[PDB]
């Protein structure tokens, strides 16, 4: 349908960046709590084109200031399922990122958001949120969604009661995946909706890695490749199998070798260190070598400080971004840590030797959990460093030995590096 902003929207907005100073409000984050859902819904409980908004507005903060969200999208449609809201919920990011001063990343409940001086100058209000939201729902799915009305939460108490409402349907997103491994699915799925940031990165969504967003599992790039087969998601077999531990499949070469325009020949599902995957721009983490620590340190997008490779987030997206591949360096989303699949062909879980302690506090149950199945300890995330303890390697090491980390006595990660030229 007709959508009027007072600001620009269309695809070339959606890399825009809003610096601190110029960001009149800031909302998720870890900053401030936020979430976004998308929820299937009967027709007699939803009024179409709806939008609400409870709390303050744009106009009732001062500027410069931070709010807590609620994004909440109900979405009735004849063809509509539960299985189908992980794909609509994901396409959240870019509807945001098309408005002009309206940016996004994250996923679920750790969305962040800004909303720029300017666009608040021309005229902006989170109602703007509601109506790009029921608009290009509509235009994108048109088959599956009848009907949508959108909810913008501001106010503290509404944002955290309706977290369990979201809460209570990620858990059920992820039941779903309870039963999927690698080896027991026979089809991986490419994705490419973020060749508008990097126009020869694909994902190669497994079971056991998800998407780097974080926000594409095995199963909602499955749903989304049945809800438009001429969509960003594609089927790859499973076939031609050239190493199981390293995870390189000629078959997925081959799709890859396609999808990134003749740009990318092989990556290795389960290794940093050799024909790694490629990041685009939205990345919830990333890992980075530590040859000094025979290990790999973590960090994520939302944490500002230093960290011990001698750069922040930022410096290092800067090297990894981009579609190229990048060996002992890898985006990745928050989950993928938590997988046994992670990194297996390195070492696993083992091998991390440093995390920003909300990454450790966000993963916590599932570190101790995994930590016990490759007999660690339960104490072993407490032998990973964290900014509490330094940034530096020359503070972080020292502990490593102490605590006995187990990366420190573990073959040489480094004789697993393989170039990226010839
Ligand atoms: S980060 Fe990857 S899986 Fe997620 S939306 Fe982008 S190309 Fe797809
Ligand atoms: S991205
Ligand atoms: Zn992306």
């Amino acid at each position: 349908i007709k959508l009027d902003l007072p600001i620009n929207f269309g695809p070339a907005f959606e890399g825009e960046s809003i610096r601190k100073g110029d960001m009149y409000v800031e909302m998720g984050g870890n900053r401030t709590p936020a979430f976004e859902l998308v929820r299937t819904v009967s027709e007699s409980e939803i009024t179409d084109g709806k939008i609400e908004v409870i709390g303050p507005d744009i106009d009732q903060i001062p500027e410069g200031s931070k709010l807590p969200l609620g994004i909440l999208v109900d979405i009735y449609g004849r063809k509509m399922q539960a299985d189908f809201e992980g794909v609509l919920e994901r396409r959240i990011h870019d509807f945001i990122n098309y408005g002009e001063g309206l940016w996004h990343t994250g996923q679920r409940n750790i969305n962040w958001l800004r909303v720029s001086k300017d666009a608040v100058a021309k005229g902006f209000r989170f109602k703007n949120y509601g109506e790009i939201l029921v608009a290009k729902m509509k235009e994108e799915f048109p088959a599956i969604v009848d009907r949508v009305q959108v909810t913008i939460f501001t106010d503290e108490a509404k944002v955290k009661e309706y977290m369990e409402v979201a809460r209570e349907k990620y858990k059920e997103r992820d039941d779903r995946m309870r039963g999927l491994t690698d080896e027991t699915v026979d089809t991986f799925y490419s994705c490419v909706l973020c060749q508008s940031f990097a126009p020869n990165h694909v994902c190669i969504v497994t079971p056991e890695r998800v998407g780097l967003c974080g926000a594409v599992s095995w199963l909602d790039a499955k749903a989304s490749y049945e809800i438009n087969h001429a969509g960003p998601n594609q089927p790859i077999p499973k076939e031609g199998e050239i190493d199981p531990i390293k995870g390189i499949w000629k078959s997925v070469n081959d799709y890859l070798y396609t999808a990134s325009n003749r740009n990318l020949e092989q990556v290795c599902l389960y290794t940093l260190m050799e024909n790694p995957m490629t990041s685009c721009g939205c990345f919830e983490a990333i890992m980075a070598i530590l040859p000094e620590c025979n290990g790999i340190m973590i960090t994520t997008r939302d944490h500002a400080g230093m960290t011990p490779s001698g750069m922040t987030f930022s410096t290092l997206a800067g090297m990894i971004g981009g579609g190229t591949q990048t060996p002992g360096f890898m985006g990745i989303g928050r989950t993928y840590i938590v997988s046994k699949k992670f990194i297996s062909a390195d070492g696993g879980i083992a091998r991390i030797v440093w995390m920003p302690k909300s990454l450790k506090d966000f993963l916590h149950d599932e570190v101790v959990r995994r930590s016990v199945e490759e007999g660690l300890g339960e104490d072993f995330i407490d032998k990973i460093a964290d900014e509490t303890i330094g940034t530096t390697v020359d503070e972080i090491l020292p502990y490593l030995e102490e605590k006995g980390h187990p990366a420190l006595t573990m073959d040489p990660i480094m004789r697993s590096h393989t170039s990226r030229g010839h």
